C-alpha cells in the first residue's frame, strides 16, 4: 500500500485548467488546478490543485503541470490520485479546493487505469 | 477573496503573442505579452504582459509563457486575470501596456470560466 | 559490453504512463512508470519506472520522462533497456514494479531497433 | 520607443533553423539562427541569431529558441526584431550573420503585427 | 571558418533516436544518439551522439536533444555537423559511435542547407 495513493478518481477527463501566480501566507507561489468530468457528468470531487511552495509534496510542480496539460489537450481517460483537505488558505479553497494533486495515470479501458487500487 | 484576482477578462481569446528580450532600468529582462480579442471585438484591456525580473509576482515566467503559448495555439476561450498600472518603463508601456499577467484559466461556456469571480 | 544494457525488450509499445509524487524512505521523490504492450499481448516485464532521487542512475529524470511521454504519444515500436529488482520499497514495487528504466531507443522494423544487443 | 526595437522585418516566415555548440575564444557557447523568407521572397536581412553567452542580451536563450522553433513549425507570419552588427567573431558572421535576435511577435494580418513600429 | 564546423553531412534524415543513462569512466552520464539515413541509403557515418558530462562541447545537452527529437519527429532534410572519433569508451562506441554531435540545421532543397559549407 503506497501512502497517499488511496484516494483517486478513475476514468475521468481533465476539461478545465487554471495556472496562476499568487501570494499565500507569506510566500509567493505558483499554482495550477485541474477541473474534472466523467463524460457528461461531474465527479464528486472535481477540482484538484498543486502549489510549488506549499503542500504535502512540493516536488514535481513543472512535471505535474506539463503532464496535466498534455492530458487536457488529448482529453483522454485518466486516473487522478489526490489528497483531501490540504490547503488552509481559505481564500484559495473557496475559489478552487483543498485537494492536492498527487499523481496522474492513464487508462486502457472503462475499467482499468495504471497504478494502485484499494486492495481489493 | 484571492489577493490580485479581482481584475479579469472572461471568454477572451489570445490572438497575438509577443516574446522578447529587453534592457529596462539597468536590468536585463525577458518579457511576453498576449494580445486579446473577444470574438470579432477587442476588449477594454487587450494587452497583458509578464516580465521575468520585474513585477508584483516574478515567479512563474516560464510556466506562464508555456501556458499562454498553448492557448495562443488552440485559440480557445480563456479568462485572464491581470493587475493594472504595474510597469513604470514608459517606453515599454507605450509599446505594449502597463498590465501584469496574473493567471490564465479555461472556459466551457460564455458563463463559466474556472477560478474566482466577484 | 555496456554496463546495464544487457536487459531489454524490443518492439514493444508504451500504452500507459504514470507520473506522481511520493515519499519513500525519508526522501521526497518524483517517479514515473511506463506500461508496456507488444501488439495486443502483455510482455513478461510490462512495468518500468524511473525515480528522481533513487536508483542505479538518478540523472536524466526530466529527459527520460519527456522521452517516454513522446513515445506514449506516438505509440511507436521502441526497445526498452531496464534493470530488474532495483526498487526495495515494497509498497512501490507492489503498485508498479521493481524495474528501473535505463534507456529507450527507436525501431525502424520488427527486425531492428537502435542500440546494443546480445 | 524601446531601445532595441527599431529594426525589424514584418510579415515574414521562419523557413530555416540552425542550432549548435561552438567555442568562441575561450568561451563555450550555444547558438541558434533563424532563416527568413517573405512568401517567395527573401528579405534584406535573412539570417538572425542568438547566442547564450554572447551578445547585447544574453538572457532568454531557451525561451527564444523554443519560440523560434514553434514558429518554424507552424510556418506562420511573424515579425522579427533584430540588432545588426552585433557579432564580432568574423567566422561566425561569414557563416551566418552579424544580426542578433531581439524579439518575435505574431501577425494577425498583412496590415498588423503585434509590437511597436516606427513613424 | 568556424572551429569544429568543417565535418558534416547535408540532406540526411534523422530516422532513429536513442536516449539513455549510463556510467562511463566512473561518471554518471546521460547520452542520446541520432541515427541517419539519406533516402533509401545509409550515409558513411550514420550514428552521431551527445553526452552530458563528456565531450569537446558539454554545453547544450537538453537543447540539442530537444532539437534532435524535433527532427526525428518530422523526418525532414537536415545537415548534421559532428566531430569524429571523440568517445573513447569502447563499450559505448561499439554499441553506438565515437562521433560527437556539434550542430543540426535545416535544408530548403538539395542545393542549400543553413550554415557554413566548404567551397
Ligand atoms: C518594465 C518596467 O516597467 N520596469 C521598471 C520597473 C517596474 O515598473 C516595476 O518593477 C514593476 O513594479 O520599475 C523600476 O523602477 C522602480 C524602482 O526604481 C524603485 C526603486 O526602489 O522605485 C519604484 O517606484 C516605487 C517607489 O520606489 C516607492 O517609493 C513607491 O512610490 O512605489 C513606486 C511604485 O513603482 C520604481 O517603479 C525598477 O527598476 O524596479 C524601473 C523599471 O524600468
Ligand atoms: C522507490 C524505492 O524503492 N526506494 C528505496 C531505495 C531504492 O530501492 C534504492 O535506492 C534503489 O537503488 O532504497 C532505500 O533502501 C536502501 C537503503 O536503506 C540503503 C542504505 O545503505 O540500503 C539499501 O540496501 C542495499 C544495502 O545497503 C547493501 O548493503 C546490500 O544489502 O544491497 C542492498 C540493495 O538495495 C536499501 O535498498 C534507500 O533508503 O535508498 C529505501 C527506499 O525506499
Ligand atoms: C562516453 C565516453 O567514451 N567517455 C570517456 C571519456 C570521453 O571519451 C572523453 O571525454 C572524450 O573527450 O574519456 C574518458 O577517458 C579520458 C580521461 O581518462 C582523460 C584524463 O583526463 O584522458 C583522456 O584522453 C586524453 C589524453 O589524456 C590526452 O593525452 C590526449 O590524448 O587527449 C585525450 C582526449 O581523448 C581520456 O579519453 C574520461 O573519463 O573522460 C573515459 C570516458 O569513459
Ligand atoms: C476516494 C473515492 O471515493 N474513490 C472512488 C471513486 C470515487 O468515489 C468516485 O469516482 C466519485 O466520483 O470511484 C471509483 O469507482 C468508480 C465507480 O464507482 C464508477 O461506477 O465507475 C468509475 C469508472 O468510470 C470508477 O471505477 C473510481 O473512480 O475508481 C472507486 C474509487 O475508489
Ligand atoms: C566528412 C565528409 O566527407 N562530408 C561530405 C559529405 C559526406 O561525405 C557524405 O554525406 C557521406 O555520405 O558529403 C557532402 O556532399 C554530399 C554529396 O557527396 C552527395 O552526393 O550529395 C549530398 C546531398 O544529398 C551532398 O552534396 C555533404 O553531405 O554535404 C559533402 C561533405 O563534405
Ligand atoms: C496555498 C495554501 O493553502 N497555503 C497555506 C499552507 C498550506 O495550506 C499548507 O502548507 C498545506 O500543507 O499552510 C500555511 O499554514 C503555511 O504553510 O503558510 C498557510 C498557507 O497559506
Ligand atoms: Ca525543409
Ligand atoms: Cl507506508
Ligand atoms: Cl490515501
Ligand atoms: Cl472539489
Ligand atoms: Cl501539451
Ligand atoms: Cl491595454
Ligand atoms: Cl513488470
Ligand atoms: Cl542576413
Ligand atoms: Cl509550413
Ligand atoms: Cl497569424
Ligand atoms: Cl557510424
Amino acid at each position: 500500500n503506497m501512502a497517499d495513493y488511496n484516494t483517486y478518481q478513475s476514468n475521468v477527463q481533465i476539461n478545465n485548467l487554471s495556472y496562476g501566480v499568487y501570494r499565500s501566507g507569506d510566500k509567493e507561489s505558483q499554482f495550477f488546478c485541474v477541473g474534472l468530468k466523467r463524460g457528461s457528468q461531474v465527479p464528486n470531487v472535481h477540482t484538484i490543485c498543486k502549489i510549488d511552495v506549499f503542500g504535502t509534496h512540493k516536488q514535481g510542480f513543472d512535471n505535474m503541470l506539463a503532464t496535466a496539460r498534455y492530458y487536457y489537450a488529448t482529453g483522454e481517460d485518466v486516473r487522478i490520485y489526490y489528497k483531501e483537505n490540504v490547503w488552509t488558505d481559505r481564500n484559495f479553497t473557496a475559489a478552487f479546493s483543498g485537494n492536492e494533486l498527487i499523481a496522474i495515470t492513464t487508462c486502457t479501458s472503462s475499467d482499468y487505469c495504471m497504478g494502485p487500487t484499494l486492495p481489493n
